[PDB]
């Protein structure tokens, strides 16, 4: 299908909350080779965040039901196998997105604004794999996640205003990576707090068009600061 | 797998809110041929209710965008997406109706089981009626009404007015009259009569169905106020 209709179908599937179709539409747009605008980038990220989000919540539920009430019995082996099924779907979604980023998006990225956004997604979906991995490849997925975050973080400080929602969003997920994956809560708080204060100090760079997108992510940073401090 | 592991897995999928996995497990339990207990029967209902609900809500959004947003090819893509959701909607209802008329209703012995399963049959024929059209529509509407009427006659004779299965049937039967038959007066009397008959015998209500009967009677009141104003 033409790109224009694929975008029309993607926004249609987002209204109907059929996110699997929305991801398939944005995966089809990406694989055609044309660069993605800011709207199309957000459609792709929102589509796959919902797809992998349903698997992450299900994995959390099953893992908690596994450990709690984990008195060893034949009922436990079925819980483990059902967890592995969700892990397999979760790994398949993360593998698909990372192949899109490495083959099409990050490769054909033009402006540094697109490069920061795509490198943030790469750090996001390696982070999701790190939540579900063990042993050697967990150490590898963590380094893959941190490497993409760090390069995006260094480019955003050089090329983006601190109030830019992509730089703010990257700092939000980079701090979550420190708190949940690295188990370094103090560094996670400083990373989120530094971005929040630098954005507050440049609040005048926002305007009637950009105020809402930035201040909501700044509120998300503050919500994690309160949570990780309480 | 045996039924024991299927019920266990179906409750895991329910906790994980993976209702497609939950529906296949209860479908596997049903097609083993044995009569479902009250717990398993409600697991089957909750599973397919969520499976069909996602397509029913998605169908409503696509249909409204098609209505309020009418310009060419931009409109054809919308309807082609609507019929795709319609195909899934029809596939789900057909599976539920075949489970009913091959196993569930087949092994239905007591009135409570018949009223429960005949209500499901009317519900999923109604979900088809919301989407069907033409000569295929009149038969689905009749099949829906035919299932509701038999369950309505059995429940009125064999069930207490405060029983949640009898009250839930009257809730959906009245909804059938309002939204499918376009008859609000009969829909109101349907819901009002079942509500008043439940008020008149509140001392017959045991505390077990307190939670269900109180909610369903509130649901009857919500439709009554909405349909009168």
């Amino acid at each position: 299908m033409e790109k224009t209709e694929l975008i029309q179908k993607a926004k249609l599937a987002e209204q109907a909350e059929r996110y699997d179709d929305m991801a398939t539409c944005m995966k089809a747009v990406t694989e055609q080779g044309a660069e993605l605008s800011n709207e199309e980038r957000n459609l792709l990220s929102v589509a796959y965040k919902n797809v992998v989000g349903g698997r992450r919540s299900a994995w959390r539920v099953i893992s908690s039901i596994e450990q709690k009430t984990d008195t060893s019995d034949k009922k436990l082996q079925l819980i483990k196998d059902y967890r592995e099924k969700v892990e397999s779907e979760l790994r398949s979604i993360c593998t698909t997105v990372l192949e899109l980023l490495d083959k099409y998006l990050i490769a054909n990225a033009t402006n540094p604004e697109s490069k920061v956004f795509y490198l943030k997604m790469k750090g996001d979906y390696f982070r999701y794999l790190a939540e579900v991995a063990c042993g050697d490849d967990r150490k590898q997925t963590i380094d893959n996640s941190q490497g993409a975050y760090q390069e995006a973080f260094d480019i955003s400080k050089k090329e983006m205003q601190p109030t830019h929602p992509i730089r703010l969003g990257l700092a939000l997920n980079f701090s979550v990576f420190y708190y949940e994956i690295l188990n370094n809560p103090e560094l996670a708080c400083t990373l989120a707090k530094t971005a929040f204060d630098e954005a507050i100090a440049e609040l005048d760079t926002l305007n009637e068009d950009s105020y809402k997108d930035s201040t909501l992510i700044m509120q998300l940073l503050r919500d994690n600061l309160t949570l990780w401090t309480s």
